[PDB]
């Protein structure tokens, strides 16, 4: 499997979720103990997922996950302990709408952090501690998080996950940073945070890509840029869409790009063979660039394993048939899959 194909360049990864993590799909288990040596939970060690309004744990899924990881020896990357989705507004707000103080935000981080990397300490070999905290206009994010906290929001998360287990590799995590803009916006961020002392060892790049763009050349200045840093470079959450874009339509259609439209979704019945070429040489250049900088890189993780439950089919239109990954939705390998392991086969 791919794993071992890859075997002296990276870790090979899969976002679980926890229908998957459960076990109790043989067929899966078989699939990523063949395929994968790294796993991460795409949902449940959210804090809005995890935890209810009223800060109440429910540890069933989160703990399935680990105890699957644990099973088949998988190295596993905790997902994700600071973020501004998939969390209450409860936890920054007054029910008036009002934020709370700076320090009581400071408590809430401090509790979630201790008690979430705490109990999986040892466990979890790696953290995205801190996901998206750089704006898509390059500014930093006006989240709850940086609102109430400014930076220290990141500096501090950093600092407790490395107090609570100090042997886990902490990870900065982001889509869109192959590109030109938000690369360097981040790669000063983390720089000036570097030099304050904070502890990071890796940086993510989601790896969110269309079937087109971002380019090559793109992802390879990201990935030269940040191992300057000095920090292991992960793809975290690699998939590649291969549906009609909405993302830079005309501003008349600002708000109804993310509507359902038949045009949109033209794949419904399959994707034909013509797409699954370009799909795989997609892929296949992706796996080339990787493998020319492998002593940069430390894991490729997909963001899940077959088409069937990609995040994609929803987003950022709901109800679509994508076909982003390496599996289809028979559990059978694409072509993509088959290049990837030529790269390796033929040297
Ligand atoms: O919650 C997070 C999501 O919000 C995040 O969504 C990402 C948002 O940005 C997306 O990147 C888009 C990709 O499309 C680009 O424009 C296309 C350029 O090529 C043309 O051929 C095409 O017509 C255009 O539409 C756009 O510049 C770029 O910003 C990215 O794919 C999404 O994943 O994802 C992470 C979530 O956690
Ligand atoms: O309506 C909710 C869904 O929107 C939700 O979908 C999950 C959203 O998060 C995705 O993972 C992110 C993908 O992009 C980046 O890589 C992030 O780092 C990931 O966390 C999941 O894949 C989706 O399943 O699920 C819950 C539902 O209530
Ligand atoms: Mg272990």
């Amino acid at each position: 499997g791919l794993k071992s194909a890859y075997k002296d360049n990276f870790l090979i990864g899969a976002a679980l979720n926890a229908t998957i993590a459960s076990g109790a799909d043989e067929r899966l288990n078989t699939l990523i103990a063949k395929e994968f040596n790294s796993i991460t939970p795409e949902n449940c060690m959210k804090w809005g997922v995890l935890r209810d309004a009223q800060g109440q744990w429910n540890w069933k899924d989160a703990d399935a996950f680990v105890a699957f990881g644990t099973k088949h020896n998988l190295h596993m990357v905790g997902h994700t302990l600071v973020w501004h989705s998939q969390i209450h507004d409860e936890v920054f707000k007054n029910a008036d709408g009002s934020y709370i103080s700076k320090a009581a935000l400071q408590k809430k981080m401090e509790e979630h952090i201790t008690t979430l990397a705490g109990r999986y300490k040892g466990k979890l070999a790696a953290w995205d501690v801190v996901n998206e905290a750089v704006g898509d206009d390059l500014k930093m994010r006006d989240s709850h998080w940086y609102k109430i906290m400014g930076d220290d929001f990141i500096y501090n998360a950093f600092t407790l996950a490395n107090e609570v287990d100090p042997k886990a590799h902490l990870m900065y995590n982001d889509y869109n940073i192959e590109r030109t803009g938000k690369r360097e916006a981040t790669v000063e961020m983390i720089e000036r945070l570097q030099k304050r002392g904070m502890p990071i060892h890796g940086l993510g790049i989601q790896g969110h890509l269309g079937i087109d763009t971002p380019p090559i050349a793109e992802i390879e200045k990201s990935i030269i840029a940040f191992a300057k840093l000095g920090l292991r470079v992960h793809f975290t959450s690699l998939d590649v869409d291969v549906l009609p874009s909405v993302w830079e339509l005309p501003v008349a259609e600002v708000s109804t790009r993310f509507e359902y439209k038949p045009e949109r979704d033209p794949y419904t019945k399959g994707l034909p063979q013509e797409m699954q070429d370009k799909l795989a040489k997609r892929y296949e250049d992706l796996f080339k660039l990787f493998i020319k900088h492998s002593d940069k890189i430390d894991r490729a993780t997909f963001w899940g394993v077959s088409d069937d439950a990609s995040w994609l089919n929803g987003f950022p239109i709901p109800g679509r048939t994508n076909y982003p990954l390496l599996f289809d939705r028979k559990l059978q390998p694409k072509d993509a899959y088959f290049r990837l392991l030529d790269l390796k086969r033929l040297e």
